[PDB]
This record gives C-alpha cells, structure tokens and sequence, in this order.
RNA sequence: GCAUAAAGAUGAGACGCGUUUUAGAGCUAGAAAUAGCAAGUUAAAAUAAGGCUAGUCCGUUAUCAACUUGAAAAAGUGGCACCGAGUCGGUGCUU
DNA sequence: TTGTACTGTAGCGTCTCATCTTTA
DNA sequence: TACAGTACAA
C-alpha cells in the first residue's frame, strides 16, 4: 500500500518515478478528457519531464544598459541643441529638423534632401573642403575665422556623441607632453633639485619602452645608458616608477622629502605625494611622462604643433589611405590588369569594393590582399604597412577604445576658446557644454528613477528634472551611496532584521580571535588535566599579543605568564599606527563610533563623500588625521550583526556572548555550541527571530537557472501525491551530484530539494514534537548508481532514447530504499578524513553483490536473502529483485513528457536586412515602410493559434472556409491577447468562432496515425515525438560493443565481455532493423533510411567498435526533438526536415499534465 | 566560524565597432542590353515595435497542460486488484 | 499558381565598481 | 534550429 518517489533532477529534465516496497513500478488506468473516444488509458508510474534549460539575466542586462545608454546619449544631443536653438533660429531654422529627417527617403522628406546646408552646391562644397569631420574639427580647433554656426554644432555634436572612455581620471592635457622626448626636461628638474649637473647627452625616451612589455628588463639599462650614472634606481632619468607605480607598494628610491611607499595609481597621486604638496618638482615631469607614453601609444607623431592632435591623426589617417588607394590602383592596372575589376568593384569578394562597400573586416581585407600585394613588384612599403597594420585604414575602426575623453574634451575646449568671441551665447554658457560632454552617472546612483523602476535605488532632494547642471543639488548622493551597499550586503542567518557589519569591524575581529581562541587547550607540566584558555590568559594573549602584531602564538602562557603571573586583529593594529594612542582604541565607551568609523570606509570609496562623513567628528580630531583616515579604505562585511554581538545577556551565566568569547573561565564554550544551547538562552531567541514556494526559492541564492530544476521537481512531487489518492510517501530519494555550468547548477538543484520537500511534506506536529517524521527524503550520491549500473550489467546509453532519466530516477528509489532498510541506524546520515569517509562509501555496496571480493583477490559469499538483522524482515533478495529491475528497465511505456512554453525573448534576429519588395521584412519603427527601409526578420512565435473561419481567397472574392495554424510572433502577443477577433480579423479572416480558438505553445503534442507522434515547433515547423524503445539487450550489447577497450575492468573479466560482444555480432543486424522498422513507422525519411542501410551494408567487414560506435550515431535519426545531422562511417545524413503544419490539422491533440498522467484528448477533425 | 581554492550569480555606470536609410551632383561612347574610366575613408538618424505612472523611467530573466469556479491571487476536478507488454493491452470487483 | 526540397542565415569586442553564493 | 531564400514541381 505505501510507495516511495525516485527522483533525478537535471538542468534539462527531471525524472521521475514511483516504486512499491518490493521495487515494482504499478500501473493506473487514468481517466481521458476531451472530446475523443477513448475514455481510460493505462500507464504506469514511472517518467521523465523535458524542458529547455533557464536562463540567466544576464543578456537582459546586457541589453538593458544599452538602452539605457542609447536613451542619455539621445538625451546629450537634445540638450545640446536646446542650447543652440535661439541662435539657430537666426540662421537655418530648419537645420535640426533636417538631421532629424535624414533617414527618411527623399520623398518623405518635408524639407531639402541635403541635411547640412540645405541645397546641392554649398553641400557639395562643404563635402570637397573637409572630406571627413575630423578636418572640420581640426579646422575649428586651428582656425580663428568666424565659423558657420552649423559646422560648430556638427563638430561639437560629434564630439558629445561620440565621447570616449573615462579610464584616466586625471585632468590630462595632451598639448603639454605631444613631444616623444622629456628627458632634457626630467633630467634639469632632477638637477635643479640635486645639485650635480654632470655631463649629458639627450634621446628620445617615451617610445623606447613602447617597444616592449614595460618592465625594469629594459629600462635600467637604457636609463643608465641616457643619463650618466651616479645611481641605479632613483637617477631621475626616466625610471619607470615615475612613469607608473609599482603593482606592488614599495618604498621611495631615492627620496624627495620623505619616505612613502609608491604605487601604480590614478586616483591619488593628487594627494598621497603631500611630502610636497601639502609642504612645498619630479613628479611634474613623472606625470608628463605618465601622460606621454600612453599619448604616444594611442596618437601618431605630431611634427606639427596643432591643438587638436587627435584630428590631424585621423586627417594623416586619412591622407595615407587616399596615396596608397591611389599607388595601388595603379599597380594592379599596370601589372595585374584581370584583377582590378574584382577588387576595386566585386563588393562581396572581400577586396577593396568589398572592404569599403561590403562587409569586410580589416582584417579579411588584410588576409585577401596579401597574396595579391605579395606576389606583385614595388609593393614593398605597402607589405611593411600591412604588416604594422596601418594599409588603408579607416578613421573609425574598432580600436577607437583607446581614446580618453579628455582628448575630445581639449578639442571642444579649444573649439569653444576660438568661436566665442563671434558668438555671445558660446561663451557665456561654455561650461554646461563641456558639462554635457564630462558628466557620467556615478555607478552608485544607478537609474534617475521616480519610483517607477524595480532596479533603482537614489533619493533625491529636490523634485526637479536631473539635468548634468543640477545634479549636485538635487541627488542626495550620500544617502544613494549608502543605499548602493544596503541593498547589497545581507542580513545575518540568525536575526534576519539587522544590517552585518563590516568585516574589518573590532568587535567582528574580536569575535573571530576569541572564538578561534575559546577552543585552544593547552597541556602542561603545571596541570594533569587539560585545560582551555581563562579568560585572563585570553586577555593576556590578546593584549601581548594581537594588540601589537597580527600574528599568533600561544607558548607566551608556559615560557612567560605561568612565571610571572586564520586570526587576526589587522584593524586594531591599523588604527594604532593612525591615530597612535592605544587608550582610544582600548576605551570601549567610545567603540560605537569608532565602528562608525569603520562602517564608512567600507561603505563609501569616492573621497569626499568619506570627509562628508567624517565632518560630524572634526571636534575630535585634527586635520591632519582625517587626510591619515580618509587614505585608508576598508572592503568585506562580517557574517552576523551587532544585535548578536552585544545586543543580548543571557539569562543564566548573565553574560553577552561576547563575553564569553572574551571569558567563559575553565570549560571554555565557543560560539556555534553557545548558540545552539538552549540551557543558555539563545536558541529559542533565534527560534523566534524567524511564506511562500516562490520566494522561498529565490531567497535561497542562486541564479534564475535553479528555479526550472527545482520547481518543476516539487510540483513533480505534487501531482504524484495527488496521483496516489493525497497518500504521502513514505520516502523521496534525491540524487545531489556530490562526490562546468550544468554541474554547479546542478548542485544548486539539488541542494534546496531536501529543504524544500520536507518543509512541504512534513507539515503537521503535536506538543511532543514540533515535527513529526512522516517522509524521510533521502540524499544519494551519483557515484551509488552509477555503480550499480556498472556492476549489474544495467548500463545507460545516452543516445538511444530519454527513458535513461526515468530509469535513472527509478534506480536511485530501489538503492535508496534498499541501503536504509538494511541500515536503519544510518538514517542520520543520508535522511534530512576523506579516505575514511571514501573507504566506507566504497564497501558499503558489495551487500548486493552475491560474492564479494576484498582487495586480496580471494573470495568470500554473502546470501541471496538480505536482511535487516535488528529485525528479520527482508531487506534485498538477490534473484527476484534482479529480474524485477530488469522487467522495470524493459518496460516500453514510459511517460515522457516535453514541458510546454509560451516562447518569450527578442522580437526577432538583430541584424538589419537591406530594402526588398518583400512583405516578410518587419518594420523597424511605425512610418518606417521595410519596402523603403528594410527591417529585420526571423520573428519569433510566442505560441501558434489554431482558427477556423472564412478567408477572401480566388480573384472573385467568395467565402472558403479555412482551418489553419497562424503564428502569433512576441510583437503581436500583447496586441492579439487584448483582442484576437479584431486582430484576426485585421489578418484577413472573417466569421471566427471565437470558442474555437486554441492556443498551442511550442512543444505542443499532437498523435497521428499509427501512433505517430509530432511536437509542433511553430505554426510552421513540426518535431519528432515518439521514442524508440529499444530492448534492454541491444543497449546492453552496444554499450559492451561501443566502449570496447577502453572498459578497463580486471582482465579475466573484459575479456570475457570482449568474447560475448564477439559471439552477438547478429545483434547489429536486429538493431538495424530495430531502427529501419520504428523509422518507416514514426520518422518517414525514406531517403536518409535507405542512404543509412546502404552505408551499413557497404561497410559490413568493419570491426564491431566501430560499426557500433556508427550505430551509437545512427539514433540521432529517431531522436525526440529536432531533426539534426548525424553522420556514419564516411556519409554526412542531412536531416529530413518536417517543413509543414498541414499534418496535425486533422490530429489529436494531447493535453498531458506535468507527470504526462492526466490526458486530455482533442480530436480536431471535428471542428470547423 | 576562519584561512586556502575554484567556479558561478545579481545589479549599476561607461566606451568602441557593426547594421540600416539618406546626404557626399559620377563622366564618356551610345535605342541599349551596356562597355570603358573616375570615385570610395565621412556624417545624420534608429538600434528591440513601443508603453504611460511622462522618469535623463520601463520594455528579451523567472512564471505558464486542459477544464470548473475566481477581476486576479488562488482554490477545485480524474476508483481498485490481477495476468500480461512495441509506447500500454486484456480480465475481474466497485458506483 | 503554389506546395516540397535544398542550401543558407543567424551583433559583438572590452572596461570600471559593487556585493554575494556552493562546493573542495 | 527555425526560418529564409532560390528554384523546382503542381
């Protein structure tokens, strides 16, 4: 009467299985609704449920930034042309309705086709005089001609749009370092501050350790070799630790003004060299050329002294593409004259046609030009520049990453500099335009929400629109920066009310030694007895210890104090070389704010919003000590909160738990054992410190992937109870995977079963117990069935069929259920070091094995009843048991069921496809007409509906009634599920029966003749349904066959496998007709099956390892799913695609549950 | 609990490309189908259609068999034993 | 004039910062 | 892998 659930969760499946306690499987006639004729259908209780794998959010927020990032720089472009509005409207006034309109095609157009100047000749004049807009904007930054106010928007626009990285934090400046050589400038800095002035030579000294990986290997020698040497280290004379700070902290060589330990830095070489900037030189020239070796790296050589040196790079850029366009036209005239035409004109030959008006890469254009290039004469300098990468190139490639914004800022800088003079405007409000073009969101702000997004977390002052200008006085950004942590850290296990404390916290670190040092017991000449450290020697160890240095050593109790009478206290000994006193950091009544000290170094990093929580202590410090403070910086949160900390007195020993760490005498008790006691008030305090499936399975940490696993096993779980008459189980057994993202995620997976199922399971109690066992859920190991497979010759194929889920989760119950019963006092262990553990984990199996042999190749016999001993009922009985897992394993019938989804992602593929005269385009935007526009493809469904109703069909429109699947794509779900009738009817039919509709997901199952089944893919592709259930002989011999020799058993044993798989070689013949008659059954591929039976019957004399391991192959032929392609021997099987849903309108559409149980039969030649 | 690993999540702020349509007057010999030659590097705009609480916000993760109640949330709906096994069949009790 | 049947398409490279987490 | 685009076949 009672049962027991297998279970065997995967990432993409989840088996199942119901199991008697004699290791059967029963079988049900369950009751079939629908409209068909068939009304009860046996099946038995064992299956397997299928579903594609979940996803995380990770491309939702990949895309989700981006459109956040689109949004502002649109957003950019607005503001800045609501500053030039009133002036633009003095000349032009169309001009930005016309870079609006420049998409639109020339009869869309309500203005003149050309955007810029509005008419044919100044266009094309403005196109002849600044071929690219870099020579716009070098001639803006250069010139000090009055400008056209359009061509400064252009320029500036540019600049804003496109507005490089924000890596270098610093105000660089490149028009001071765009020289190559800084030495004699470094070398007469260095001098004038050491007085020595010896004899020197100059050489160019950036692009010297350009040539390398920048590194000491290079530079003491050619530093010494610039500079004649005095010193090695601190020559002044271009040594790398002034370009770059050492990675790790080290000491100054040859100092300044004081010793300080320098480091590779971008954010505090502005205060941390305060031996002289906050007491006043090197590092000015250090800086130069910190500035200097990058500039050069990412700008061309400037022999011209231009103020916009990233213009006349692309310009240069520009130049040499055009001579070398020019000199190789001409080449491949005079000497390859055949090849011009596809090169210069085959736009999809990856030439140069292809390269500038295909699609092309630079690379491939390289890689095709190269032998052409190569093979000719007097193309030399041009294989040097292909080499260097720098052959025809273009001025926005995809190594633009490079640029600082500061670049782009000096340039819109200078452009402002020149043209304000002629323009009032340009000058008065310069600074919200370079405002617009420096400012970022912080990343600890996030979205400018107003309470309408799930993703932010600011406050803000004032309830203003956030512009750039008024960001400062409107954000509250201290409070957004503390927000941007809370959110984050948890909450402690135990009391989850409290905010944790940082990790660096002295009552958190005090906590971590105490406990650490509770447990230590010493013994010793003065005791017979062990005894735990007192809490006057714990104050001793700390107090000489810890509150001087990190590290730890208990012997100072015997070699001093009993004369004379993984932990450390790292931020005690931090502030004590800080602040110096060791009074404040000893005096607790002062230990709450010292606390908050430590909690805003680890909440905040950006400076000054750490001095803005440190103005509330200016009347006990000095201001020097906070510049000493604000340079330190805490990272990490502890695991539990100050509540549990010193928030509690026990009601016995009358101590905070702290104190007990701090001092708990003789018998020192430790953190975890004084929590878990109830004899000391904690434990129901805990209790009462402490409701739903689906936050409980969110809550409990993981990736979105968890919940598909997880919660598709409980409701699994459900309806098999519910299957059973609501008799709950007397056991759940769970395979957990313990001894790769499918593995992780399968851990994860198995992990929350246990919790999960017996809070849901277990649920009614008494006064005696506040819960009463009723479903004991076992924990299993992989490595058990996995050798029972191997070791009772019920081996699993992969390959064959999805029945190996079931079958795996239907021997996970028989071992489970049969290793408790023989070991009931084992419960512990498996109900809800390592070699001993491995060791017994390895014999505890050979119960099942009629003769076991230990590790000394002698026998030892076992009887075929097993039994439980403390009892004497049976427990295992080798004979019956076996053939019963074997008739289990042969049964044909096994409920397989793929989960069906209501597809949701993209609208369609991102790519966008040129113009066609084609009505399968999607448009990209409402007016935009994809004839005129182009516009994406391959939408996705959401789910096919079927409908019936009459279409205008023939030329003299009369009313056909029709039946056919329709597509509803994720654009048009919302607006089919607000009305489908008007939609419908907006698709062309007329007079839907709206009763009739029926919505089918993908996977969508469907019967046809001869048991014949067909999972619909779409409204226009279907899918494999049926399962070839190949007898347990054939999978026994291929799994023999296929791993031939790489087996690895004892010899005498692979050997007599190896003569078995030999003497069934006619297996291969009934395996073949095996697939041949399932495949003219349920495939219908006559071509691929009789090209399969030719390409077995040609390679017949083949070895049995390979023909199997083809055969091993040959059943992605018969597979559920997708048809795929496979290949044999030599032929490569292309798959018969089933291309059409005209098939499954006259079928029975199955409604399977989520066990596959419950049926529900629609036969759909009855409608319409 | 801490130290020593690794693997993975969730969120925010930025950058550079790519694609798309338009703008960058193509010339000559010609009924031309055309053929010769010249040119090519850049810009604007969009970057899920869109939505309304209109924010420098939100829009691709998770959840979803059918049927009966329920706006929704949700709740509810399907007899058993035995002999057999080509995707489940048969026989026998029961209302 | 419209169903099969075959080869072909399919947005991606980082960077700065946060916190977590399970399994050894 | 599910659409799409050419190119047979009715």
């Amino acid at each position: 009467k009672k049962y027991s659930i297998g279970l065997d969760i995967g990432t993409n499946s989840v088996g199942w299985a119901v199991i008697t306690d004699e290791y059967k499987v029963p079988s049900k006639k369950f009751k079939v609704l629908g409209n068909t004729d068939r009304h009860s259908i046996k099946k038995n209780l064992i299956g397997a449920l299928l579903f594609d794998s979940g996803e995380t959010a990770e491309r939702t927020r990949l895309k989700r930034t981006a459109r956040r990032r689109y949004t502002r720089r649109k957003n950019r472009i607005c503001y800045l042309q609501e500053i030039f509005s009133n002036e633009m409207a003095k000349v032009d006034d169309s001009f930005f309705h016309r870079l609006e309109e420049s998409f639109l095609v020339e009869e869309d157009k309500k203005h003149e086709r050309h955007p810029i100047f509005g008419n044919i000749v100044d266009e094309v004049a403005y196109h002849e005089k600044y071929p690219t807009i870099y020579h716009l904007r070098k001639k803006l930054v250069d010139s000090t001609d009055k400008a056209d106010l359009r061509l400064i928007y252009l320029a500036l626009a540019h600049m804003i749009k496109f507005r490089g990285h924000f890596l270098i934090e610093g105000d660089l400046n490149p028009d001071n370092s765009d020289v190559d050589k800084l030495f004699i400038q470094l070398v007469q800095t260095y001098n004038q501050l050491f007085e020595e002035n010896p004899i020197n030579a100059s050489g160019v000294d950036a692009k010297a350790i350009l040539s390398a990986r920048l590194s000491k290997s290079r530079r003491l020698e050619n530093l010494i070799a610039q500079l004649p040497g005095e010193k090695k280290n601190g020559l002044f004379g271009n040594l790398i630790a002034l370009s770059l700070g050492l990675t790790p902290n080290f000491k100054s060589n040859f100092d300044l003004a004081e010793d300080a330990k320098l480091q590779l830095s971008k954010d505090t070489y502005d205060d941390d060299l305060d031996n002289l900037l906050a007491q006043i030189d090197l590092f000015l020239a250090a800086k130069n050329l910190s500035d200097a070796i990058l500039l050069s790296d990412i700008l061309r050589v400037n022999t011209e002294i231009t103020k916009a040196p990233l213009s006349a790079s692309m310009i240069k850029r520009y130049d040499e593409h055009h001579q070398d366009l020019t000199l190789l036209k001409a080449l491949v005239r005079q000497q390859l004259p055949e090849k011009y035409k596809e090169i210069f004109f085959d736009q999809s030959k990856n030439g140069y046609a292809g390269y500038i008006d295909g699609g092309a890469s630079q690379e491939e254009f390289y890689k095709f030009i190269k032998p052409i290039l190569e093979k000719m004469d007097g193309t030399e300098e041009l294989l040097v520049k292909l080499n260097r990468e720098d052959l025809l190139r273009k001025q926005r490639t995809f190594d633009n990453g490079s640029i600082p914004h500061q670049i782009h800022l000096g340039e819109l800088h200078a452009i402002l500099r020149r043209q304000e003079d002629f323009y009032p405007f340009l000058k008065d409000n310069r600074e919200k335009i370079e405002k617009i073009l420096t400012f970022r969101i912080p990343y600890y702000v996030g979205p400018l929400a107003r309470g309408n997004s799930r993703f932010a977390w600011m406050t803000r002052k004032s309830e203003e629109t956030i512009t750039p200008w008024n960001f400062e006085e409107v954000v509250d950004k201290g409070a957004s920066a503390q927000s941007f942590i809370e959110r984050m850290t948890n909450f402690d296990k135990n009391l989850p009310n409290e905010k944790v404390l940082p990790k660096h916290s002295l009552l958190y670190e005090y906590f971590t030694v105490y406990n650490e040092l509770t447990k230590v017991k010493y013994v010793t000449e003065g005791m017979r007895k062990p005894a735990f450290l007192s809490g006057e020697q714990k104050k001793a160890i700390v107090d000489l210890l810890f509150k001087t240095n990190r590290k730890v050593t208990v012997k100072q109790l015997k070699e001093d104090y009993f004369k004379k009478i993984n932990a450390s206290l790292g931020t005690y000994h931090d502030l004590l070389k800080i602040i110096k006193d060791k009074d404040f950091l000893d005096n607790e009544e002062n230990e709450d704010i010292l606390e908050d000290i430590v909690l805003t170094l680890t909440l905040f990093e950006d400076r000054e919003m750490i001095e803005e929580r440190l103005k509330t202590y200016a009347h006990l410090f000095d201001d020097k000590v906070m510049k000493q403070l604000k340079r330190r910086r805490y990272t990490g949160w502890g695991r539990l909160s100050r509540k549990l900390i010193n928030g509690i007195r026990d009601k016995q020993s009358g101590k905070t738990i702290l104190d007990f760490l701090k001092s708990d005498g003789f018998a020192n008790r430790n953190f975890m054992q004084l929590i878990h006691d109830d004899s000391l008030t904690f434990k129901e305090d805990i209790q009462k410190a402490q409701d739903s499936l689906h936050e409980h399975i969110a809550n409990l940490a993981g990736s979105p992937a968890i919940k598909k696993g997880i919660l598709q096993t409980v409701k699994v779980v459900d309806e098999l109870v519910k299957v059973m008459g609501r008799h709950k189980p007397e056991n759940i057994v769970i395979e957990m995977a313990r001894e790769k993202r499918q593995l992780v995620e399968t851990r994860q997976i198995t992990k929350h079963v246990a919790q999960i199922l017996d809070s849901r399971m277990n649920t009614k109690y008494d006064e005696n117990d506040k819960l009463i066992r009723e479903v004991k859920v076992i924990t299993l190991k992989s490595k058990l069935v996995s050798d029972f497979r191997k070791d009772f010759q019920f081996y699993k194929v992969r390959e064959i069929n999805n029945y190996h889920h079931a079958h795996d989760a239907y021997l996970n119950a028989v071992v489970g259920t049969a290793l408790i019963k023989k070991y009931p006092k084992l419960e512990s262990e498996f109900v809800y070091k390592a070699t001993a553990k491995y060791f017994f984990y390895s014999n505890i199996m050979n119960f099942f094995k009629t003769e076991i042999t230990l590790a000394n190749g002698e026998i030892r016999k076992r009887p075929l009843i097993e039994t439980n001993g403390e009892t004497g009922e049976i427990v295992w009985d080798k004979g019956r048991d076996f053939a019963t897992v074997r008739k289990v394993l042969s049964m044909p019938q096994v409920n397989i069921v793929k989960k069906t989804e209501v597809q949701t992602g993209g609208f369609s593929k991102e790519s966008i496809r040129p113009k066609r005269n084609s009505d399968k385009l999607i448009a990209r935007k409402k007016d935009w007409d994809p004839k005129k526009y182009g516009g994406f493809l391959w939408p996705t469904v959401a789910y096919s509906v079927l409908v019936v109703a009459k279409v205008e069909k023939g030329k003299s429109k009369k009313l056909k009634s029709v039946k056919e699947l329709l597509g509803i794509t994720i654009m048009e779900r919302s607006s089919f599920e607000k009305n489908p009738i008007d939609f419908l009817e907006a698709k062309g039919y007329k007079e839907v029966k709206k009763d009739l509709i029926i919505k089918l997901p993908k996977y969508s199952l469907f019967e046809l003749e001869n048991g014949r089944k067909r999972m619909l893919a779409s409204a226009k592709q279907l899918q494999k349904g049926n399962e070839l259930a190949l007898p347990s002989k054939y999978v026994n011999f291929l799994y023999l066959a296929s791993h031939y020799e790489k087996l690895k058993g004892s010899p005498e044993d692979n050997e007599q496998k190896q003569l078995f798989v030999e003497q069934h070689k006619h297996y291969l013949d009934e395996i073949i007709e095996q697939i041949s008659e399932f495949s003219k059954r349920v495939i219908l591929a006559d071509a691929n099956l009789d090209k399969v039976l030719s390409a077995y019957n040609k390679h017949r004399d083949k070895p049995i390892r390979e023909q199997a391991e083809n055969i091993i192959h040959l059943f992605t032929l018969t597979r559920l799913g997708a048809p795929r392609a496979f290949k044999y021997f030599d032929t490569t099987i292309d798959p018969k695609q089933y291309r059409s849903t005209k098939e499954v309108l006259d079928a029975t559409l199955i409604h399977q549950s989520i066990t596959g149980l419950y049926e529900t039969r629609i036969d759909l030649s009855q409608l319409g």
